[PDB]
């Protein structure tokens, strides 16, 4: 599913992201933004073998489980496919998780490269929340 920007806004609201840890909706979509471009299917491997997966691009080496990262941990024991559904729920969930890691939002490294201190309230300008 590729969700429009508001609509993804909506979404991570109804799943109780929106200023989970502190972070604020705007910073969770320029994440979402640039992580995904807002689709839930993507997929990108990593040069160590690992494999990031869904609209927050998880990763493999820590997260879920996708049978092919030797010596990886699966913490929030889910299939790494269940990261790529339409519903955003498993995401939504695993990034919970990885937020509360003690590195906050700096594990997405597009977080820190692109969203991290700029205007992150433009992602969700206009939306009806």
């Amino acid at each position: 599913k590729v969700f429009g920007r508001c609509e993804l806004a909506a979404a991570m609201k109804r799943h109780g992201l929106d200023n989970y840890r502190g972070y604020s909706l705007g910073n969770w979509v320029c994440a979402a933004k640039f992580e995904s471009n807002f689709n839930t299917q993507a997929t990108n491997r990593n040069t160590d073998g690992s494999t990031d997966y869904g609209i927050l691009q998880i990763n493999s080496r820590w997260w879920c489980n996708d049978g092919r990262t030797p010596g990886s941990r699966n913490l929030c024991n889910i299939p790494c496919s269940a990261l790529l559904s339409s519903d955003i729920t498993a995401s939504v969930n695993c990034a919970k998780k990885i937020v509360s890691d003690g590195n906050g939002m700096n594990a997405w490294v597009a977080w820190r490269n692109r969203c991290k201190g700029t205007d992150v309230q433009a992602w969700i300008r206009g939306c009806r929340l």
